[PDB]
């Protein structure tokens, strides 16, 4: 099987824990330890093709230490994640895109771009503010939620996806 190393990042509380435990382990927490990063692995069958993931779930403190940036750079592809209730969050998209250009030396690296939290009903970052973004970046824009699951499986499949054609 293929093995696939994916990093799911962006601003705190945005949803990466949420998403990677609705992905990993079927069900939505709550209160997940904001501070805690792990890698979460699942076989998966994505196209007909048997998948290992490996999903780095970052967290922790603001440092860009050598042994982070040597952490991240390991991510093949990369989930970048803002909520659609959160515009912080999604100003913040383009510096996390520069931390991963920088620590993979390359201008492109496989990515996906979520707005996690669609269930919530007041949104102040538009689908059409994201989707602009997204094709500027030359990447797919998906809309989740780790609450109703919707978009999950699609998200990270997606992200696969994209590192395939990358590696052609
Ligand atoms: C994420 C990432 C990807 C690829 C390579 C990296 C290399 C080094 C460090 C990385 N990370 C570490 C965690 C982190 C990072 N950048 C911000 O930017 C917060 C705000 C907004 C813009 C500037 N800054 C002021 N915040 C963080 N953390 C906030 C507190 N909890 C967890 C985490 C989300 C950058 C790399
Ligand atoms: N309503 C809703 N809440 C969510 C969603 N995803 C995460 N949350 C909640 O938002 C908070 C932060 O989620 P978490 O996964 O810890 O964010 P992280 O800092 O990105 O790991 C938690 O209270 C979650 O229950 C979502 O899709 N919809
Ligand atoms: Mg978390």
């Amino acid at each position: 099987m293929t093995e696939y190393k994916l990093v799911v990042v962006g601003a705190d509380g945005v949803g990466k824990s949420a998403l990677t435990i609705q992905l990993i382990q079927n069900h939505f927490v709550d209160e997940y330890d904001p501070t805690i990063e792990d890698s979460y692995r699942k076989q998966v069958v994505i196209d007909g093709e048997t998948c290992l993931l490996d999903i780095l779930d970052t967290a922790g403190q603001e440092e860009y230490s050598a042994m982070r940036d040597q952490y991240m750079r390991t991510g093949e592809g990369f989930l970048c994640v803002f909520a659609i209730n959160n515009t912080k969050s999604f100003e913040d998209i383009h510096h996390y895109r520069e931390q991963i250009k920088r620590v993979k030396d390359s201008e492109d690296v496989p990515m996906v771009l979520v707005g996690n939290k669609c269930d919530l009903p007041s949104r102040t970052v538009d689908t059409k503010q994201a989707q602009d973004l997204a094709r500027s970046y030359g990447i797919p824009f998906i809309e989740t939620s780790a609450k109703t699951r919707q978009g999950v499986d699609d998200a990270f499949y997606t992200l696969v996806r994209e590192i395939r054609k990358h590696k052609e």
